[PDB]
């Protein structure tokens, strides 16, 4: 609808931290450090979308953050847990732009959003349905 913000890797914005449940690195890593380290252990990861399974809120170094767990749809690829800002937007298949905090997303990105819920399939930029 409104055009994509600048993503670092998959649908994830700057400041996101990634924790892959499977593979050679199961530690938390900054998304930019990860994207630089790739070209490529995770090529194509989540290319059909990332289904949100769970969410919670936390504080990290004085900042309120979300912690989310996503399913890419293949057991062998494994789940992904991320830490992201409260205003992180997601482009949900069959629903469009969504956020856990639509008003904070408006201020930070200018994008009007529905509310995200468990079950939503979050698409990467350039997915055919995105």
């Amino acid at each position: 609808s409104m055009s994509w913000p600048s993503t670092v890797w998959h649908c994830f914005l700057k400041g996101t931290r990634l924790c892959f449940h499977k593979g050679s690195n199961k530690e938390w890593q900054d998304v930019e450090d990860f994207a630089r380290a790739e070209g490529g252990i995770h090529k194509g990861y989540g290319s059909d979308g990332l289904k949100l399974l769970s969410h919670e809120e936390s504080v990290s170094f004085g900042e309120s953050v979300l912690k989310l767990t996503f399913d890419p749809g293949t057991v062998e690829d494994g789940l992904l847990t991320v830490e992201c800002k409260l205003d992180h937007p997601f482009y949900v298949k069959n629903k469009g732009w969504s956020s856990f905090y639509p008003s904070l997303t408006v201020v930070q990105h200018g994008i009007p959003c529905c509310e995200v819920h468990i079950g939503d399939v979050c698409l990467p930029p350039g997915h055919p349905d995105a």
